[PDB]
Order: structure tokens, then sequence, then C-alpha cells
């Protein structure tokens, strides 16, 4: 993370300084009816402190039916307000700071703020490098008199926003043209939007951690903030990669919550890697070296488009195409012939492709944090928890909810719904 990562702070008021701080227009955001101020967190990692949707007419009121059984939690007005916002905004970069305080969590935050999409997709000419591909461009925007008009524009790796209707399902996409196919899941990689609110926090009693319970009554655990985040930052890794395994890639099982006893749900592979550990081996063998293989070609023809790059759009990017190439080089770790030619090394291949899928993991991060965590992604689930996480008597960079100095940093009881009163559970009355 070669020169040191620092996670930039701000105040939802803080004014456009047309670098760190801007109003955007991503043509993806039914809920915004003008452009929507946003923080860079760091590099290329920015920060849209507004609730998100891709539904035509969106509405972020409970719904009427029950489709569910997923558990679901609304609230129309989370988020609408500036101090909403700024709270929100606040929290975002606290719990990245968190992140950044372990070496994993740093060298994570590094990739996704430095390596960028390859700047194409599957139709893209394989001389060209298109900086405007798909939704990879985000135009920057500035209030003229009564209107907005676009007055360049950034391309985001990863762009964190509020949640989208259920406010208890994080969610993290890429995005493409009609006539196109997830450039995600083909090699270039691709802008992801993650849709979010860690203090949002779910709750479990099937955990990694032994806490001495086993012959009797088991306690509730919430899970730390930073892993809810650090979930979806996995599926932005695998995005930015190229390695995005297509939701339609499932194993059916089951999973219960507070609503529905055991019920069945389409697990899909993509979420099984985010997760990580022993659940891996849940997807065939055969399949996993599939989608390795799979990968592995879709390198092979990147590798060979940045031999024949002659041409970029916009064009003042043709100056550039030198350095560009250079970037993707080390992004996807080819190997420079001494001819000059750009290779794929397998042996290199193998190592990123593992680190991206199996060392960047949840549940990896669990350990290395050393918080409690929910043992597989399918854990049951209770109530949702919340909690005033800016608060550092309450939860802190350096130890989250199990601080010393509160007297819960044994066992994770800072963890411990009923050991830890700073926790409370989320309205019922928004509950689904
Ligand atoms: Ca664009
Ligand atoms: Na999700």
């Amino acid at each position: 993370s070669h020169m040191p990562i620092t996670i930039n702070n701000f105040n939802y008021s803080d004014p456009v300084d047309n670098k760190n701080i801007l109003y955007l227009d991503t043509h993806l955001n039914t809920l915004a009816n003008e452009p929507e101020k946003a923080f860079r967190i760091t590099g290329n990692i920015w920060v849209i402190p507004d609730r998100f949707s891709r539904n035509s007419n969106p509405n972020l009121n409970k719904p009427p039916r029950v489709t569910s059984p997923k558990s679901g939690y609304y609230d129309p007005n989370y988020l609408s307000t500036d101090s909403d916002k700024d709270t929100f905004l606040k929290e975002i970069i606290k719990l990245f700071k968190r992140i950044n305080s372990r070496e994993i969590g740093e060298e994570l935050i590094y990739r996704l703020s430095t390596d960028i999409p390859f700047p194409g997709n599957n139709n893209t000419p394989i001389n060209t490098f298109d900086f405007d591909v798909d939704f990879n461009s985000v135009d920057v925007k500035t209030r003229q008199g009564n209107n907005w008009v676009k007055t360049g524009s950034i391309n985001p790796s990863v762009i964190i926003t509020g949640p989208r209707e259920n406010i208890i399902d994080p969610e993290t996409s890429t995005f493409k043209l009609t006539n196109n196919t997830f450039a995600a899941q083909e090699g270039f990689g691709a802008l992801s939007i993650i849709s979010i609110s860690p203090r949002f926090m779910l709750t479990y009693s099937n955990a990694t951690n032994d806490v001495g319970e086993g012959r009797f009554s088991k306690s509730e655990f919430c899970m730390d903030p930073i892993l809810i985040l650090m979930h979806e930052l996995n599926h932005a890794m695998h995005n930015l990669y190229g390695i995005a395994i297509p939701n339609d890639q499932t194993i059916s099982s089951v999973t219960s919550n507070i609503f529905y006893s055991q019920y069945n749900v389409k697990l899909e592979y993509a979420e099984i890697y985010a997760f990580g550990g022993p659940t891996i081996d849940l997807i065939p063998k055969s399949a996993r070296k599939y989608f390795e293989e799979k990968a592995l070609d879709y390198y092979r023809s990147i590798a060979k488009r940045l031999n024949s790059i002659t041409t970029a759009n916009p064009s003042s990017f043709n100056k550039y195409i030198g350095e560009y190439k250079q970037k993707l080089i080390r992004k996807y770790r080819f190997v420079v012939e001494s001819s000059g030619e750009v290779t794929v090394n397998r042996n290199k291949f193998v190592e990123l492709y593992n680190e991206l899928t199996q060392i960047f993991t949840e549940f990896n991060y669990a350990k290395i944090y050393n918080v409690q965590n929910r043992k597989i992604y399918l854990s049951n689930v209770y109530t949702p928890v919340t909690a005033n996480i800016l608060d550092d008597n309450v939860y802190d960079i350096q130890n989250g909810f199990n601080i010393p100095k509160s007297n819960l940093n044994v066992l994770f009881m800072g963890q411990n719904l009923s050991r830890n009163p700073a926790l409370r559970k989320v309205n019922p009355e928004n509950m689904l």
C-alpha cells in the first residue's frame, strides 16, 4: 500500500473544492433529481451519503405486501436530512479508519483506491482504451444560475452510498448498457456502487468464537460494522479485478430469521467468496476451477488488448496510453517480455486469484481484527441492533465495541447484546 493510506475527514457542509468534494451525476440513482454531493474517502473511492435506488418511481416506504422471508427494515426518512447525511458520512469515514488500522485492511483500501477497471468492455475495440465505457465515468456538475451544468467527469472505482429500499440489505452492483455484458465478470472490471448502512448490525448466535456457552444458553452477538462493510468491499474487489461470478451461479440452501423458520434461499457463489472460510467448499471444486480458468482466459484477452492499444476515448487520453498501459500491467500483475510484449504468468495469476477470493474474505477479517462474527454467511439472524458508533465510548478505531476501558474487552462482550447496553434493537415499527 506503498505510500501510506490516509482517510479524508469531512463535514457534509464542507464546501466543494473541485478535488475531494464535488457534485456528481451518476445517471443511476432514480431517487436523485439533481446532482449529489460526493466526498473522496481516498484515491478513487468516493461516498455519496444519499439513499440509492435502481427502481423506476422509487418508494422507500415499508411495502404493504410481504415478499420476504428475507428480513427487511424500512424508513423513508433515513438520510433525508443533511444532519442525517453528515452522521452517515462520518460513520463511513470512521469505519474506513478502523479498517485501515490493520495491514490487510490497509491493503484492501490501497487496492480499491488505486487500481482501476480496464477502460473498456466486451464491445470495446481491441486497440482502444475507453474511459467513458458503460457507467465508469461520472459527470461532475456545478450550479449555474438555477440549473446544473456539466464541467467534467471523474472515474471512481468504488462509490459508497446510503441504503436502497431495504436498509438492512447491503447491495454492491456494477452497471452496463443494455446491449453489453458485465465487464466485471470479464477481466475488465468496472465501477462498483455499494449501498449500505453499517450501523444497522445483523445479529446471530452461531458464531466463530466459542465463549464457553455451548452447554448453557448462547448469547446473541452483533456483527462489527467494519465486517458488514468489508464484506461488500470484497464484492468490489471481485468487480474491480474482473473476476465477479454471475449471480445465477448458486447453491440451494436454507436459513432462518426472526419472522420465518428455516426457508429456502439460492446462495450466490459471489457471496460465498465474499464470506470465505470453509464455506468455499460448498462450491464444487470443478466449478471453482472453472471460474478461475475463465478469469485467466479473460486476463489473457486483456494482455492481448494491452499489446494493441493505439487509440483512446476521449482523444485527450491518447497521449497517456503508455501511462495507463503501465498501470493496468501492474494491476493484473502481467509480465513484460524483453521484447516489450505483455504476457500472463500463470503462477502470478494463481497467487492473485487466491488473494482476491480466499484471503480478502470476511471470515479472514474476523480473525485478523479479533472480533466475534457469524460462523457462516447463512447463520440464523435475530433482531438487528444499532448504536452510536461515532461515540468513542461506544465504538473506537482500535477495538470497536470491545473497549477495555468499558471493561467490554473480555470474550467479545462489547458485541454481546446481553452485556453491552450501548447496543439497542432497531425500531420494531419499521421491521418487515
Ligand atoms: Ca459517463
Ligand atoms: Na447483498
